[PDB]
């Protein structure tokens, strides 16, 4: 009688790039301030970080274009060494009016013989035990934006190698 | 385009036992096949093994009275240094047309200091990420159904100490 009760709906998307892991990485994780706005321009106005160095505790902030507002990451595990990064969003537009308590964004690159890299997506939606409705089309647009956003960022960097 | 999506369901109770873990223990774990029927007989007819030897992979079977079938349940972890407990169910009554993978379910004991002990009750839900919709009041009925198993089994214990 009177349980706790908590939800956790993962999803799941692979894709092969021809880009290396550590380029991809480096484009994502240390490099996004400056990538952002070039790989994203009509989604990202800007990309900072608010608080911490990069490592795990991190708060950074995009802000976006136009009239849309901006979402908080706050950066959970760093691995520049297999290309793995994790943070989580605990309020914003990326959480679309449903019941969450949070999101967690995970991506890791794992290398192929051809110098390429799998580049490896998930996002986990974390739901209270009261109301546990989330649209299948709501879920998987989450993990499409997600692994779009990574996809442009491979898109920029093919592009623009030598973006210092 | 076209992710792996899953969903877990969490559910979980406690209340204080007044018997010792080691009694509770034996009677839920050990000795199930001869006490189920005792202590649930307007509910199950029958408990056997069908495979295995109590240990981790044994499949147990129960016979429910009337026209509810059977469940097969899967037994992964045995532990009774710990008093915990953890076996899986695929299909039968237990599932009740819910849109459901498996159900996992732990149970474990803590000994209190009044030498009784805490009894700590999990149901883990397993869904596919087509539908992703299950109601509360099925959730909680499955909770309050497991923790009120155990309290049977534990007046029946405590109602009949020395039976063997
Ligand atoms: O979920 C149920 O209602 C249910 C039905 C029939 C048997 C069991 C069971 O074997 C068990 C095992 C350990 C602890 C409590 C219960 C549980």
């Amino acid at each position: 009688i009177d349980p706790f009760t908590m939800g956790v709906i993962t999803s799941e998307s692979e894709y092969v790039s021809s880009l290396s892991a550590e380029k991809l990485y480096r484009g994502i994780v240390e490099d996004g301030n400056i990538i952002y706005p070039k790989a994203l321009p009509r989604f990202i106005e800007k990309a900072e970080t608010l608080e911490g160095d990069g490592g795990p505790g991190t708060i950074k902030k995009l802000t976006f274009v136009g009239d849309f507002g901006s979402t908080k990451q706050h950066i959970d595990m760093v691995d520049r060494e297999n290309c793995a990064y994790t943070y989580s969003v605990y309020e914003g537009i990326a959480l679309s009016d449903q019941p969450l308590e949070k999101i967690v964004f995970e991506f890791k690159l794992v290398p192929t013989p051809e110098e390429g890299c799998i580049v490896k997506s998930t996002t986990k939606y974390y739901t209270k035990g009261d109301d546990i409705e989330l649209s299948k089309d709501y879920l998987e647009a989450g993990i499409e934006r997600f692994e779009g956003f990574t996809k442009a960022v491979e898109s920029f960097l093919l592009a623009n190698p030598d973006y210092n």
